């Protein structure tokens, strides 16, 4: 499939090797998450710096976000949230999650209230991922900007040190775009600096930030990292993941709303197959796990490394047929999604409100 | 002697350093100018005993014309597409306030407007309206020219008895100049004292700094974002002359100056109401921001702000440019002493009189290019006396020195009284003016 080792060279990032993974295990005392064991999160920037601080009792915080969608969230979207939740638990650090409602308002046909409405709704799905309410701040840009003595100030600092020419290349803007889009990159970068959240870190500016993201986003975070020293702040560290495969690449992906029945259908009739044409060729040459979306999905959601390896072998040999594989996946997805919907149902307005209230995170 | 020559050079270099600090010069440029000032003063301390004792272009940053008579304001009205203030509008304001039209209105200083009749309609129908004006902070760089908008705004507040919001654009200063946020905010708080000293009613006036208020308002940023969606980069390149090499902060700044035009940007003052009419007093060089704001308003469901535009108080050197702290010897500062005011008028105010007293007696003076006379039209409140001075100077009966002496007698008390009032502005009063809260 995709040659991720080349993307590392292309972007200039660092490969997450076994020694780093072992160091993470020693620092936390926890077994490394399966995304690390399987190369899902394979690249980074300054992770050793983060561990240097952590090992010396100098904590950091996590930062991630989400563009509020009209309840159009699929299993692929779970990846960074699942990893961020794991990072939060094993390092036991605070986390800030930005809901870019102002971004959606600027890019989509929505009123400011509708954009905000989508953000609060999406927040429920994020809360359903299990983040600890005592250490997690989920904020709406539209709301938080007007109730922070540090966020806007950081936005302006960034705005002063980034030119249109710079963002034009990185984000592909043209002078036909509204000024709101042009300066937005500063708002997405501001959360990377601790003094943007006074209610959490007060006036401290030395608390390193760690951002889990997709490798193809490295160019975007490069802007934030380059501006950091220019404004006297530490650069945020990054952890890069691979690309979540499209079902093939309403039926282009499996949504967190889909029912058990819908999940079955999606996998059996739409999930791309890496097996052979006829059962004759398959029992001989076997199936290819590098392109079979059904198996790739398993590498992300099946936690048992042993069962996953067994399924791989039998699918590559021919002993196991595509239909058998797709059923193994369905047995993994149905409960995964069912449990998410169940937890989402428990998210009360009182809960979402608390998560969204700027407050100290003991 | 040569010792005098040294003294003058230090004064000149000092005036230069002051203008640089007031303009957009970088810290390095300023530092280099200072090193010379310092070096030039060290040489004086030696060669002496003591140390040393002391076509028309109009946009938000520049006012330029080659005409000694200044900007052609009627033409500017056509170019900007605004409306001339006629006798009937003035008479209507008089009937609505029961007050004599301010002399700025009577003499065509505030000569242009946008929707003033909409404002009067609302007022006469018992509907509320609020005033909004602003200032780009700069440590004691405020000159007499700055009094035009502020004196008039205070007059409007008095005769209409309406609330007022004054924006101190410290973020604008931070984006365009070389300074820290604390410095920028500091200048906002200082200039605020100059403003308050104009006499604004503390029960109806809210003065806010962008840097500080943006982070404590449930409505300001939301309006900024709404505005930002309806203005393209191309549009601001055409209106303000921005380029692709400008920082993104400068490019979106226009939305910040537009936001105060909408009442719900101030929830602590007007709650959630979005129908409060807004009137914006300013010199016409600020119109670009609001012509843009007016086109955006209906797209986001708000009323268009009305405007009242004033002409420019000219630079001492002549009406070719406006008075500006950025230009050497161009301004008469609110911090100047009586002696300084006197010296600036006599030594720098461009004269429309003849070269010789003989020629002056024979041909008289030209009030259309004489800076001292122009200044009188702004501050000499007595119309008949203004007219008498005009006739006498024009006939040659009055000499330039007499004309300048009359102006000096007007400017000294004007500024001295301001300083007297600024001296009474305590840190508690400034903090109260800048505290968001309901306005009586
Ligand atoms: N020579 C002159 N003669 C007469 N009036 C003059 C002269 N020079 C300046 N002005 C007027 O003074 C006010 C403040 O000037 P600023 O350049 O600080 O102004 C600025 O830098 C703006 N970004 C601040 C601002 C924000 N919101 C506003 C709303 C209305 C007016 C101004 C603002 C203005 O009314 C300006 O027109």
């Amino acid at each position: 499939g995709i040659d991720y080792d080349k993307l590392i060279v292309r972007f200039g990032s660092s490969k997450i090797d076994k020694e780093l993974i072992n160091r993470i295990e020693r620092a936390t005392g926890q077994r490394p998450h399966h995304f690390l064991r399987r190369g899902i999160f394979f690249s980074h920037r300054d992770m050793n710096q983060v561990l240097d601080a952590y090992e010396n009792k100098k904590p950091f915080y996590l930062y991630t976000g989400r563009g509020p969608s009209s309840e159009a969230m699929h299993v692929g979207h779970l990846i960074p949230f699942i990893f961020t939740k794991w990072l939060q638990d094993v390092f036991n650090v605070p986390l800030v999650i930005q809901m870019t409602d102002d971004e959606k308002y600027l890019w989509k046909d929505l009123t400011l209230d509708q954009a905000y409405g989508d953000a609060v709704e999406n927040a429920k799905d994020i809360i359903a991922c299990g983040f600890d309410i005592n250490k997690t701040f989920i904020f709406s840009d539209l709301d938080y900007m007007g109730m922070s003595s540090g966020f806007y100030k950081n936005v302006v600092k960034i705005q002063k040190h980034v030119t249109f020419n710079q963002v034009k290349g990185i984000f592909g803007f043209t002078d036909s775009d509204c000024i709101g889009k042009i300066s937005f990159p500063a708002i997405q970068a501001a959360p990377s600096f601790s003094n943007s959240f006074p209610q959490i870190f007060r006036d401290r500016t030395d608390i390193q930030c760690l951002i889990p993201c997709a490798i193809d986003q490295d160019p975007y975070f490069r802007m934030t990292r380059d501006v950091a020293p220019r404004i006297g702040y530490p650069k945020p560290a990054l952890l890069h993941s691979t690309f979540f495969p499209a079902l093939q690449g309403p039926n282009s992906s499996i949504f967190l709303t889909d029912t058990a029945k819908q999940i079955k259908t999606k996998v059996n009739k739409h999930a791309f197959s890496g097996g052979r044409d006829t059962i004759e060729e398959h029992r001989q040459f076997g199936g290819n796990c590098d392109v079979d979306v059904s198996f790739m999905y398993l590498t992300f959601f099946l936690e048992d490394d042993d069962k996953l390896e067994q399924i791989r072998k039998d699918y590559t040999s021919g002993a196991m047929l595509t239909g058998e594989l797709k059923k193994a996946l369905i047995e993994v997805l149905q409960p995964l999604i069912a449990e998410h919907q169940a937890r989402r149902k428990e998210v009360t307005d009182e809960i979402v409100k608390e998560f969204m209230t700027p407050r100290k995170l003991a």
